[PDB]
């Protein structure tokens, strides 16, 4: 039926979509392309027909009928660091000066993105195509062969065509579970262009639990989407402390160990069950490995217990201030730190030996890292992780959580918040844990998992189940190691540690004149505004392609500087324009955009070379942080 369309369809998808097109050219459907009584084409299987009589008259009426209610629409709000406060603050302020108002809810159709949520034959898509004229089309569509027959009603080259320059334009996702579903729109939307999903059309092409289950997950989803790029002045404090911490001196970088060490490890956290395994872990000192991670230490050598590492994740003066206090009142030792590449540079001065690794998506990580081998997995999102993760690349297959808590056991309202979810206990029942928590959990389950079945982990913390480590009290636990045992291992771990010198720094920093690549990409983007002013999806599609395409190649030191910061002012104002009234001084408010941007580029450009001039200079991350905070 449709032969003509059929070829035609089936060619392109061959052509702009092979895997796709190679999978509908032998396939075989269960059901039937049937033409009904009204005439339309229809799906028939078991005497069911997906549309039925009337079933197209329907779908097309609630196709038109829904192209301005918020109701079938992402709808997100815009609250960003300080430049990008500056720049919506003065669009915002220009507007309404000049008489401009700003709508709830956009009075056209648009947005970037389309969602639909089942293909059936696709007797909607004509109807939402034109409404919003999509930059970004995500088709799931759990039966295949609902593809299939499409390929006799729908127009797919057209379509397809929207994938040549840029593939990630057009999704075609074929699954059946909710988990996979999720992950896939999510992964479809990030990929092509995750900051601008307000007002993005959702659409369900037909009843299908399974189908509305996935919009109202996309609907909670799409809000956080867009979240977690750097913002310019954190970056330039993670380069700086690299840049601090590289420059001279005795360090060295943390490396993978290919072999396996069997003396234990003890992973010790800043849980308050720590004080019933305190002397276990004492008794055990001499033969076990302590890690301790962040203020762990305080406990520990308050109770004379000698951490061999030192644990450290987070840059800034504060978490430097805490270990440095610890330091002041019962000295660390002969402690090794080992610490992201982005930790404090004063943390270096308390410590008699100093080890970096290199923590990943960051401006610090592009610009400083010598290669994959000497960064971390799971380091984050707290301490606890960084200790595991360290500790199973090191080697260490054998290990004891203590102090890891993460949840307290379990010991009408105005001011209602939840603070606390209820999980099981390590030690059976019910903890009570926050957010954060469960995800440090997820993570140290997750990075224990990738070594097993050589890792074997145990928890001897009174707090939450963690995945893939066995419930022990302290009480039994009995080790097989010896402090000879001991010496060994931490002599091949010491002589894994590769040297650090200034080569290492002047290879890395030399290679490329970086406030002029950062300069050369501000301009860049000054220049696609200036050429796409007014043109929403096309504007975005030319930043995203120059500021993410994070798949193609790693990002660049450039790209990490501003891209967070660049997207963020974007969805504000993409926000904005879609609601400015009257909507025929629309293009005045472009304009308004268009200028606050480029004195937002301007700002940037002088920040950036200030900042590369004097990164020396800073004498600490509060004092850069004053600066550009008091930048008029
Ligand atoms: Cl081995
Ligand atoms: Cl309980």
């Amino acid at each position: 039926i449709n032969a003509e369309l059929v070829t035609a369809n089936l060619e392109a998808f061959l052509e702009l979509m092979p895997e796709m097109g190679e999978r509908l050219r032998v396939h075989r459907p269960q059901s039937n392309l049937v033409v009904n009584e009204d005439g339309d084409l229809d799906v028939e299987f078991r005497g069911e027909f997906l549309y039925g009589p009337g079933g197209r008259k329907r779908i097309e009426d609630m196709a038109t009928r829904t192209a301005l209610g918020p109701d079938h629409r992402i709808s997100a709000a815009p609250l960003v660091d300080l430049i990008v406060k500056r720049f919506l603050y003065n669009i915002l302020k220009r507007a309404t000066d000049s008489g401009l108002s700003f709508l709830q809810h956009p009075e056209e159709s648009g947005g970037f993105h389309m969602v639909c949520l089942g293909l059936g034959l696709g007797y909607q898509l004509p109807i939402l195509l034109e409404q919003d004229n999509p930059a970004g089309i995500h088709i799931v569509e759990p039966n295949f062969d609902f593809l299939y027959h499409s390929l006799s009603t729908v127009d797919w080259r057209p379509l397809l065509e929207t994938r040549r320059e840029n593939p990630l334009r057009l999704n075609i996702i074929i699954e059946e579970e909710p988990g996979q579903i999720a992950r896939q729109l999510r992964s479809a939307i990030r990929c092509c262009c995750p900051i601008v999903v307000d007002w993005t059309r959702l659409f369900v092409a037909y009843n299908s639990p399974l189908l509305t289950a996935a919009m109202s997950e996309f609907m909670r989803d799409a809000q956080l989407i867009g979240i977690g790029l750097g913002f310019l002045h954190d970056e330039m404090e993670m380069t700086r402390a690299s840049y601090k911490n590289m420059r001279d001196g005795r360090y060295s970088i943390l490396q993978h160990s290919a072999t396996q060490l069997h003396t234990p490890v003890f992973i010790v956290g800043s849980g308050p069950s720590i004080d019933d395994d305190i002397e276990v872990i004492k008794a055990n000192q001499d033969r076990a490995v302590i890690i301790s991670c962040g203020t762990a230490s305080r406990v520990l050598l308050a109770n004379g217990i000698q951490p061999d590492f030192q644990m450290l994740l987070e840059n800034g003066a504060a978490p430097y201030r805490a270990l440095a206090a610890v330091h002041e009142e019962f000295g660390f030792g002969s402690a090794t730190l080992i610490g992201s590449n982005t930790v404090d540079p004063r943390v270096r001065d308390l410590f008699e030996d100093v080890v970096y690794y290199f923590r990943p998506a960051l401006s610090s990580y592009a610009l400083f890292s010598p290669g994959i081998e000497y960064s971390l997995d799971d380091s984050g999102p707290t301490v606890t992780n960084t200790g595991t993760t360290a500790a199973l690349a090191l080697g260490f297959r054998e290990l004891y959580l203590f102090g890891v808590d993460l949840g307290s056991r379990n010991p009408a309202m105005d001011f209602d918040a939840v603070f606390d979810v209820r999980e099981p206990g390590n030690f059976g029942g019910v903890v009570y844990s926050e957010t954060i928590m469960l995800w440090t959990r997820d993570a140290l389950g997750r990075i224990i998992g990738r070594y097993r079945p050589a890792a074997n982990a145990f928890n001897c913390s009174d707090g939450v189940m963690i995945e893939n480590t066995r419930p022990l009290s302290s009480q039994s636990l009995r080790l097989k190691s010896t402090p000879d045992m001991k010496a060994k291992d931490l002599a091949k771990v010491r002589a894994s540690f590769r040297p650090g010198g200034e080569e290492l720094f002047h290879d890395r920093w030399d290679r490329e004149d970086w406030p002029r690549s950062i300069v050369t990409l501000l301009g860049e983007c000054a220049q696609a505004m200036d050429d796409h002013v007014g043109d929403s999806n096309r504007l975005m599609l030319v930043l995203s392609e120059m500021l993410l395409r994070d798949y193609k190649q790693p990002p660049t030191v450039a790209q990490f500087f501003v891209r967070g910061t660049l997207m963020m002012a974007a969805m504000c104002y993409d926000y904005y324009v879609k609601r400015v009234t009257p909507a025929d001084r629309k293009a005045e408010f472009w304009e308004i955009i268009r200028d606050e941007f480029h004195q937002m580029i301007r700002v940037m450009t002088l920040q950036v070379e200030w900042y590369f001039d004097n990164i020396e200079a800073f004498e600490s991350d509060e004092e850069l942080f004053d600066k550009v905070t008091g930048w008029d």
